[PDB]
């Protein structure tokens, strides 16, 4: 059986996209405004040399800082989110933040070259990039293998904008306090999802695979976490930072 798309979920797709396109810059005009990106020699991928540098650390820090405020206006748009407590809406947003990251980056994400191209070469990021500011293989792989994945699923906006959605309203985050609500929340997004695809995605299981993404994500955000903490070990790590990724990831 395929329903159609209710009025309200009508509406809701409207307000996704709306809310998305107020919040996310496909031509990455701000990008220069950052503190600069810097590629030390680094052809063997040494971590004490990149610990010792954390040459892109700056940049990257600022790139991901200026995405989490887009993901924060991104969110008060979403259906029903500005109905939860603001300690519920700061758990869900903290704990979301890097996973919406990731699959927002992907709009950027080519498959040309598997590098996130957001305009001249400074802003082409690859896989020694993410090295640079002192992360490992054990994320930047399985990173990749994401991107790949998810570019391929070749979502509509309308999917990609009530994914980002279904990812920062789980009621399945250590901390929250209403999850029946954030629940009521989030299913309204999915039926919406489900219901968008039966209708309007042609042919040629999708929902399965988007869930899946989902998945793939809490593992992501896991490597991420352990990651960051071994990054924060390094002195004078701090200033490289900002005050919103210190307080997201610390
Ligand atoms: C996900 C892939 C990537 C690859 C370079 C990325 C970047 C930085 C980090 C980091 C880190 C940190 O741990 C911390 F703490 F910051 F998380 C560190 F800094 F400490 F190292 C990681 C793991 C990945 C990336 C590429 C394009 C991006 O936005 C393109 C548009 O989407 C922007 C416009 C918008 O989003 O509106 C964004 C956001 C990120």
């Amino acid at each position: 059986l395929r329903p159609k798309l209710s009025e309200e979920q009508q509406r809701i797709i409207a307000i996704l996209l709306d809310a998305h396109h107020k919040t996310y810059d496909p031509t990455y005009s701000d990008f220069c405004q950052f503190r600069p990106p810097v590629r030390v020699n680094d052809g063997g991928g040494s971590v004490t040399l990149e610990l010792s540098q954390l040459s892109m650390l700056p940049h990257l820090a600022d790139l991901v800082s200026y995405s989490i405020q887009k993901v924060i206006g991104f969110a008060k748009m979403i259906p029903g989110f500005r109905d939860l407590t603001s300690e519920d809406q700061i758990v869900l947003l903290k704990s979301s933040a890097i996973e919406v990251i990731m699959l927002r980056s992907n709009e950027s994400f080519t498959m040309d070259d598997m590098s996130w191209t957001c305009g001249n070469q400074d802003y082409k990021y690859r896989v020694s990039d993410v090295t640079k500011a002192g992360h490992s293989l054990e994320l930047i792989e399985p990173l990749i293998k994401f991107q790949v994945g998810l570019k391929k699923l070749n979502l509509h906006e309308e999917e990609h904008v009530l994914l980002m959605a279904i990812c920062i309203v789980s009621p399945d985050r250590p901390g929250v306090q209403d999850a029946a609500l954030i629940e009521a929340i989030q299913d309204r997004l999915s039926n919406t999802l489900q219901t968008y695809i039966r209708c309007r995605h042609p042919p040629p299981l999708l929902y399965a695979k988007m869930i899946q993404k989902l998945a793939d994500l809490r593992s992501l955000n896991e490597e991420h976490s352990k990651q960051y903490r071994c990054l924060s070990f390094q002195p004078e790590c701090s200033m490289k930072l900002t005050p919103l990724v210190l307080e997201v990831f610390g």
